[PDB]
């Protein structure tokens, strides 16, 4: 308590109703909830809604602060996890966001592998679109100087319309002290979307960020793979220091896996921008 209220971003809190916890293993930090008025113009209306809160230090505190901030200064775009309100007066700290309804793309894809017998639910053209949009995303972010640092498949979350909304642009990512062997309780090891320069150099920049966009494409047009499979991270930093990349996925136009080794390009410059990957992709979506 005792933060400053911002009329622009404040909610009251007795509009929501905090529902079940979402993510795995949080200690109910981050709830759905149903929210009545967000929409001031239709002050009675329902809407789904997602939730974080604390607990916690002082440092726990600024953390959240400090994340709210960056989503405030960040600006709205449709391919992004927006900001919807906070609650920061006479009780807990609530930092409220737009809920996707169908969780994150890495599990949306798995999900969905496949007179129809012949046909699954993913078909390339939406494929295409999933990369697109994420792409358009990640340009925004970029334009508004933020670097993501986590760039994955599991950070990109699909709404009941499938559009893509890149979540976590705005955590806290500790960077000076990542356990590159850590595994997290749905077994992903992040080590393995880290551009070069940041695993072994701890440098990050937007192409950064292109680099792991390569993996995600991986991701995408293995409808959820994991990458590298089957490589533990001590063969992986030795693999990267070979210069080692990942076979072309099966069921993968070489334009795609074209993309894909464009953005693992060693130096940085060599890899594509996103208002280039985003130009590139709209191209093929064109294409049909
Ligand atoms: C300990 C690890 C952990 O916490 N893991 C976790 C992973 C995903 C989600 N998650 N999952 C969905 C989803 O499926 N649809 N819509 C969402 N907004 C979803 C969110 C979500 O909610 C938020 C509310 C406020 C803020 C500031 C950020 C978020 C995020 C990212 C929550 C926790």
């Amino acid at each position: 308590l005792d933060l400053p209220l911002d009329p622009l971003w404040e909610f009251p809190r007795d509009r929501l109703v905090l529902g079940k916890p979402l993510g795995e293993g949080c200690f109910g930090q981050v709830v759905r909830a149903e929210a009545f008025g967000m929409d001031p113009a239709r002050p009675d209306q329902a809407s789904t809604v997602a939730v974080k809160m604390l607990k916690a230090s002082d440092k726990d505190l600024a953390d959240l602060v400090s994340e709210m901030e960056v989503m405030k200064l960040i600006g709205r775009h449709k391919n992004i996890i927006n900001l919807l309100g906070v609650c920061t007066q006479e009780g807990p700290l609530y930092v409220i966001v737009e809920c996707a309804a169908k969780g994150n793309l890495r599990e949306f894809l798995r999900a969905r592998r496949p007179p129809r017998s012949s046909e699954g639910p993913l078909s390339f053209p939406v494929l295409v679109s999933c990369a697109y949009q994420v792409a358009r995303g990640m340009q925004y972010l970029e334009s508004r100087k933020c670097i993501h640092r986590d760039l994955a498949a599991r950070n990109v979350l699909v709404t009941e319309d499938n559009v893509m909304k890149i979540a976590d642009f705005g955590l806290a990512r500790g960077v000076h002290h990542i356990d590159y062997y850590k595994k997290t309780s749905n077994g992903r090891l992040p080590v393995k979307w880290m551009a070069p320069e940041a695993l072994f150099d701890e440098v990050y920049t937007h192409q950064s960020d292109v680099w792991s966009f390569g993996i995600l494409l991986w991701e995408i047009f293995t409808l959820g793979g994991s990458p590298y499979p089957g490589i533990p991270v001590e063969e992986l930093f030795s693999l990267l220091r070979e210069g080692h990349r990942m076979d072309r996925p099966p069921h993968c136009p070489p334009e795609l896996y074209g993309l894909m080794r464009e953005c693992w390009h060693a130096a940085p410059s060599q890899r594509p921008t996103f208002k280039q990957l985003v130009e590139a992709l709209d191209k093929v979506l064109l294409a049909v």
